[PDB]
């Protein structure tokens, strides 16, 4: 059996470092690989490093663009574990997708030496979706890896959604948008936000219709959309990132 394996992660979080270690040492970064193990073919892509499912450089809808449209049997989150609360933005974006995926905590061997101790069992409640902590250039631990992959993929990803409740005024605003997308290849909910936040990505896909019935849900939102989101998103950040972390 084949999977198609994407990793997308936060720019320097790791993600080039771990493709060359599973694999080995078309123009933009957008570096492919396969490797096999017990009789299964993988087709690794390396996602170009983004902070956001938006758009931005190129190389970003470049990112952007396979994120929601490709074939993808699990989606490995590179997250640099050094600066989580950064770096959670994207994840927690990712969760909106409904997407298979794993949160990779790279940069284990530096974040230990730092005194920091993570909760990781109480991180992975809230993300709902398997949570891996490791260094990539620690070889053994990549070894080790390529078998915990494997046996996720043969298995499946049990995968709850993130509790983000952006306010019932958005929330009625989200559900009246969802019929558009229910089925589409990812979460309707996210597409209804994102086309709530007027991605022009997202909005491509919509008839004059459509848009034009999403261009009156934003009016209807009389709170800043963009500043919303990114409040409702801080809030479950923040009390996320007290939780799991511990410095010493
Ligand atoms: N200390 C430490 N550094 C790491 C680890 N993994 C990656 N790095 C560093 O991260 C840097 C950039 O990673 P890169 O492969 O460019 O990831 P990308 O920028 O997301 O493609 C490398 O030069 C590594 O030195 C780790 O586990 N521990
Ligand atoms: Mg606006």
């Amino acid at each position: 059996m084949k999977y198609q394996v994407l990793t997308v992660g936060n720019p320097n979080s790791g993600k080039t470092t771990l493709f060359n270690g599973l694999t080995g040492a078309v123009t933009v970064e957008k570096k492919t690989g396969s490797f096999v193990h017990a009789g299964d073919e993988f087709s690794l892509t390396d996602l170009p490093g983004i902070y956001a499912l938006d758009s931005g450089s190129i190389d970003e809808s470049i990112a952007s663009r396979a994120v929601l449209t490709h074939p993808a049997d699990v989606i490995i989150n590179v997250v640099d574990a050094t600066c989580l609360e950064r770096s959670l933005y994207m994840t927690l974006q990712l969760r909106e997708l409904r997407r298979p995926m794993i949160v990779v905590l790279n940069k284990m061997d530096a974040l230990k030496r730092e005194r920091v101790h993570l909760d990781l069992k109480q991180l992975e409640a809230f993300l709902g979706c398997p949570v891996l902590a490791l260094s990539a250039n620690n070889k053994e631990q990549v070894r080790r890896f390529k078998e915990k992959l494997h046996k996720l993929l043969v298995q499946g990803i049990a995968l709850k959604q993130i509790e983000l409740h952006y306010g019932a005024e958005f929330e009625s605003l989200i559900h009246e948008l969802e019929p558009m997308f229910a089925e589409q290849a990812v979460s309707a909910r996210a597409l209804a936000i994102r086309a709530l936040e007027n991605d022009r990505l997202v909005i491509n896909g919509l008839k004059e219709a459509e848009r034009q019935n999403v261009e009156q849900r934003q009016h209807e939102c009389q709170v800043d959309i963009d500043l919303l989101v990114a409040n409702v998103r801080y809030t479950y950040l923040h009390e996320l990132c007290t939780h799991v972390r511990r410095t010493e």
